[PDB]
């Protein structure tokens, strides 16, 4: 939701990880 610690990258587009924000280049919770 905004806290750059999902752990997961989105470069595509897709965080692929759950309840993520992707905000580029990481994802966000």
């Amino acid at each position: 939701n905004g806290l750059p610690v999902c752990g997961e990258t989105c470069v595509g587009g897709t965080c692929n990880t759950p309840g993520c924000t992707c905000s580029w280049p990481v994802c966000t919770r």
